[PDB]
């Protein structure tokens, strides 16, 4: 793995950890490197805001251009996640209380256009405040980066440490 | 495991499918609130949705919007089936009419699934509206239900009911 | 089974023998309780007014309010047997001497449109046949239901008595 | 078991065929009317569809739109699937071209379908029209073959072009 | 096969020889009787050329009412060819250089529209130069036909040789 | 069995790929032009796409619409998968969005699949005409390349380069 793809990387797995860390509920706890109920509305919405991150960072350190291919999993976790909300757990305004019935069942073509405009807005929301988060936060995040590819792993407490050093306080979610 | 905040939805959640339950003017039920061939009618199958809704209801009433739990997904689905059947198996909406869909559909018009779908969507949010509105109109003596549903874990209907008639409301009968 | 429950399914099964009796063509025998060749364009049309009896009873007796479930198969029957004739049949004017190939096999979303109005179109209309039969002869249908709560179980012949007694003369169609 | 009015309805859709098989200036078929690779051409195929549809015309014709009966289920069943050859098998459609729709259709737009469909509508009308056209402007010779075969319950075609050749009329060839 | 039928095949048999023969590239061999790498565009447009010259040639001689069953497989063989050019090789200026994914998987209808004009388009056009080839040579066409009524099975040779006392001089592919 | 005009045909299409290979500012490959877990951002595909369209943007240029060849099959269809893993896989279309279709695509609107098929088309439109325009820019060059080509039947990279070195076109390193 060429320095090149290592720098994206540590700035994908930066902005992870820093949702996570900022995340106003999301529990949830850490770890960080260069090689790897009933929840309300709420968590739901920090769990993508998590999910987001790596490909949030990347955007913001790299442009539209620099944007990578290693968000695969997160992009459809997210977007799965979204799409319960949206059509098992009855979470928009727009579609309302209902569930999908079945992979749906004879579901008409326009219950699936507003399905999809729906999961289109709670995404590209969610996208928005962690571009922001990561925007916000770009500087300390840098010395993260910086940290990151010379030790190659960083423990959750370093990154706060980091962050402490720049009068940023990061939510006690670490263990 | 389960937090004191988890723990709160689910009494509130609890408590919601119970109120109602007990003032619903047609839907019966065996009635123990917890935190551990026939013949029905248009009235009985909306008093149904009802209760079904009465959980997520009790959730956005207490909690707001954001406060909206996966709790419900058992609830939501039923309500949904149910009132799907309402519309395309039985003739219980007025615009779809005495028509029943050739149940998977077969080979029915986009046109027909967006009738259906509309008018399910519409059964599910009035009696949502309904549910909400219930909860609302009594949000104090369920606060009450709710501290004793913490409080002890486990409540019958009829000390539910107690603290009901305390309040000065008298909710039908539907227990043991 | 109770009382409230009896009443219902009284008024229900009453429909059906009015329907039956009073049918301008359909030709079919009878019986009544409170447990349970060629045809042209009419005869489908009186059996579909049959079909629907039951549940065009309930809602003359008790309002939209009061239809039942136990109109589930009748339905159904009745939509099937419209929907040959306008699918395999070329009973309907709008669609034509055509029928569908297969389940229908590689059919136009604008031909199952225009197919699914014409079978509304029948079934909205006998229907609407069935409810102002049930409404014409609500008084002598009363004294059937009541015989029929009282014994259990009618014969064909009792229901003519009553309706004979009430100076409308039925069909005989019966044994 | 068949009530004579059954009866009846058989026999007129059965002098229906034959009427249409007799006076189809193309279509040739094995006449003998009752109550118990090759290549054809555009002409021929409109033929077929006159014959299998004789049948319900003469329904229609002789009693009206509600005396329409399930007898011709095969009839529209053939006629239909046979005017859709024509258009999606063989370039016999100007609306849709000598085009060969990849048969189950495979990845036919939902606008190809609708266009199929017309045209194949506008076949089966047009022929149908013929068809009862024919039946009207013979309704007076056709009673009489029909008198004849409810009477005697099979007749052959020469029988049934025997009573033609009486009223004045000279139908085409084609029995045994 | 009665004669009338006889005539029909002989006139398709004879079409697509013509197409065949004057074809601008097609490379193909002959032979014609009443029994019976990598592709330019243009190799593929006369190939449709080739395949629809016996429908048109029947257009011609008959009206479109003699149309017959027999160019089954051409039309089939035709549409498929100009499928593969819109939907597999790019070459459709509206469609442009896409292929379709798998029996297409997850397209729009509006793809679907989209390519099924295209290959109406290229087919109507391919079939209108077939027709008006028909129509130029029709005169040595018919002489063509009636040796081969005659003889029952013709040459390549002789096709040519036909038309070259004619004064049509026919591309140099027979063997 | 291969025709002068097929030999041809084939050699401008490689020396299409190579070409846009050799140019490609990101783009990396082994390449050796005959007759006979990771991570990529949107620049590498992008470029990974022009590469794949190199060899009909060769035809296109060379013999105009109508020379445009079957060679391309495998091309296209990579080229596209590709453009749309892009859109529907990455997050890499600004008008779709970091959405992700739960892929067979699952229950996905007809609109969707419209707005993805039309960023599809966007991407490939777009880097086909850059792809000719290259080719076109190099025009003079590429036919020394390809009259060698012929001549040789099989030309390395270094070769390739060493004729434009000598046109005054510095290409970049990536052979072996
Ligand atoms: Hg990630
Ligand atoms: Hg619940
Ligand atoms: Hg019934
Ligand atoms: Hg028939
Ligand atoms: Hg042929
Ligand atoms: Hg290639």
């Amino acid at each position: 793995i060429s320095p090149k793809e290592k720098e994206k990387i540590a700035i994908h797995e930066a902005g992870h950890a820093l949702m996570g860390l900022v995340s106003d509920d999301d529990d949830k706890v850490h770890k960080i490197s260069i090689i790897p109920h009933i929840y309300d509305k709420k968590d739901l919405y920090n769990k993508i805001l998590v999910l987001l991150g790596g490909r949030a960072a990347e955007e913001v350190f790299f442009g539209k251009d620099g944007i990578t291919t290693g968000a695969e999993n997160d992009l459809q976790r997210a977007t799965d996640l979204a799409y319960r909300m949206v059509s098992m757990w009855g979470m928009s305004d727009k579609v309302g209380p209902i569930a999908i019935r079945r992979t749906a069942v004879d579901t008409s073509p326009d219950l699936l256009r507003e399905i999809d405009e729906e999961v289109k807005r709670i995404i590209t929301e969610q996208y928005e405040k962690a571009k922001a988060i990561v925007e916000e936060y770009k500087e300390p995040l840098k010395a993260v980066v910086k940290k990151l590819l010379e030790k190659e792993t960083i423990t959750c407490e370093e990154f706060v440490e980091v962050f402490k050093l720049y009068g940023i306080e990061l939510k006690d979610k670490c263990k």
